[PDB]
């Protein structure tokens, strides 16, 4: 048979005050929290009785943090339940001790019961008791102030009656941590008149104070300044984390340099760790292009110099110089979901703060599906999500569809958001859109223009400056230019 | 013994961090050293069926913030 219910007296029982918890002797006496001592050691016994008054089960404690459960602890056990049959309001706490707490602060005059298997069995214990709890006008869930404790509330209210549930919100882990020198009056302000909810994504403003404060200090107005054209900066105020910067333009390798340049100065001048997914080219390749770019020499593009620095030790020197601050890291290739995952671990694992994804036009792997029109968008979002969800700066390169209207891309032709590729996602989900135009057959075949095509954070947009290609060093140098 | 067996699984539904060990005894170990206050489960067919047992449990494991693989 099952563990016999512990007889008071049989086990050397006393209704003594829990001095360790600020629960009075008179309190323990009313809820049925008694102190036995069997076979030598002194146990704390909680008496669970049904609405009828009879003791149906016991939850017994010993010092070290053990248990022993007597009787038959049914799936609907509520400690304190037998005390209240009806009322205007009943607080419902996670554990026995916390029940004893509210029972104090109130001089045991109003109703408090505690969950029978509390913690995890919030959903079951509760729906088991729909009728019992409906006996009261409002049900105040005063659970733990932690991960699983908010969850408990949620699962609880789901199964609990109608518009009666209101969540308790204390300054500390539980209602007793409060009592144990702190804020009795904080517990009180909740018992009377607590807030309403089983919302897993709705979030009252008041309840954001702290998250806000810590935001304001953490994240940064003038986030990361574009390099090579104050202008880009003037108008966009930089690349703030969680944003999604989108560089676009015509045939632009100009474009792939611009991004590269940024990668460069963010990972060296600034402290930031750059992560690069240069899907077009190899990981070796892009590394070279950085090194050369950092040394203002067209490295890959020259047989002689390659040889030269391999031998004269300059390679191992430059390489250390640029790279040896574990600041750059690259996705090296040969899906969408599969990519996104890698990108994430750059963010989450190696914790870079910029990820540059060169060239969105490349979707790749999961083939049985129609328009890149549509899919471009699907990815677009996962990205913006990744972005905002994790506060990483995500620069995303992207290539342009080709007019059908008169002047081409190398004929300079300016670009608008309509001019935009995709079918809306980028035209939307991206926070700043920087475009670069280059009329490669003209007056300044090396002159390149920079439109800010959009910028949430400021909305100051438009022509934002010029740069010039140094065919010689390989850089997008800043340039003097206007009307 | 279904393809998704995790020994200790029933103990934890959510958390900030769950260690996942190769065998049952090792689970018992982490469960000690921590005074059984945090989550540890062990692989159901452990050793070789690491891939299957795990992917069978994507949802369950996603319930936690970080998954600490403490294998052989």
């Amino acid at each position: 048979m099952t563990y016999n219910v512990w007889n008071f007296g049989e086990s050397n029982g006393r209704y003594s005050a829990l001095t360790a918890r600020g629960i009075s002797k008179e309190t323990c006496q009313k809820a049925g929290y008694w102190i036995a001592k069997v076979d030598g050691v002194m146990y704390q016994v909680a008496d669970y009785r049904d609405q009828n008054g009879n003791i149906v089960s016991q939850k017994v404690r010993d010092k070290d943090k053990n248990f022993k459960t007597t009787g038959s602890h049914k799936s609907d056990a509520l400690f304190g339940k037998h005390l209240w049959n009806g009322g205007k309001k009943i607080v419902v706490t996670e554990g026995e001790i916390d029940m004893l707490t509210v029972m104090e602060l109130q001089d045991c005059k109003y109703p408090v019961v505690s969950l029978g298997h509390g913690a995890s069995a919030a959903k079951k214990t509760c729906a088991a008791n729909y009728e019992y709890f409906d006996q009261f006008e409002q049900i105040i869930l005063m659970f733990d102030m932690d991960e699983a404790g908010r969850k408990a509330v949620e699962e609880a209210a789901q199964v609990l009656p109608a518009g009666k549930v209101r969540v308790a919100v204390l300054p500390c882990k539980d209602a007793n941590e409060c009592h144990l020198n702190g804020h009795d009056r904080e517990i009180m302000e909740q018992v009377w008149n607590a807030g309403p909810w089983i919302p897993d994504g709705v979030v009252s403003a008041l309840s954001l104070r702290e998250r806000i404060r810590e935001h304001l200090s953490s994240e940064e107005s003038v986030g990361l300044l574009f390099s090579g054209c104050t202008g880009i900066n003037d108008k966009t105020l930089g690349a703030r984390g969680g944003e999604v910067i989108m560089v676009t333009s015509g045939s632009g390798m100009v474009m792939s340099t611009f991004v590269r340049q940024q990668a460069l100065q963010w990972g060296t001048a600034m402290g930031k760790k750059v992560g690069l997914a240069m899907l077009e080219e190899s990981v070796e390749e892009t590394a070279e292009d950085l090194i050369g770019l950092h040394n203002r020499v067209r490295l890959r593009q020259s047989d002689s110099l390659k040889r030269e620095i391999i031998e004269n030790g300059k390679f191992d020197q430059w390489f250390d110089e640029l790279f040896g601050n574990d600041t750059f890291h690259l996705y090296d290739s040969f899906e969408t979901d599969r990519l996104l995952a890698k990108l994430a671990y750059m963010r989450s694992g190696l914790g870079c703060d910029v990820i540059i994804l060169d060239h969105i036009s490349i979707v790749v792997s999961a083939s049985g599906e129609s328009d890149e029109r549509k899919m471009i968008d699907n990815l677009m979002t996962k990205l913006k999500g990744f972005a905002k969800s994790t506060g990483v700066v995500l620069v995303v390169i992207c290539h342009l569809k080709n007019p059908d209207k008169g002047k081409a891309h190398e004929e300079g032709r300016p670009v608008s958001i309509t001019d935009l590729r995709g079918s809306g996602a980028l035209r939307q989900l991206s926070d700043t859109i920087i475009a670069l135009e280059r009329n490669q057959q003209g007056d300044m075949p090396n002159l390149v223009l920079v439109r800010i095509l959009k910028c949430r954070f400021t909305g100051d947009t438009g022509i934002a400056g010029y740069m010039e290609y140094n065919k010689e060093t390989g850089w997008l140098e800043p340039s003097s230019y206007s009307g």
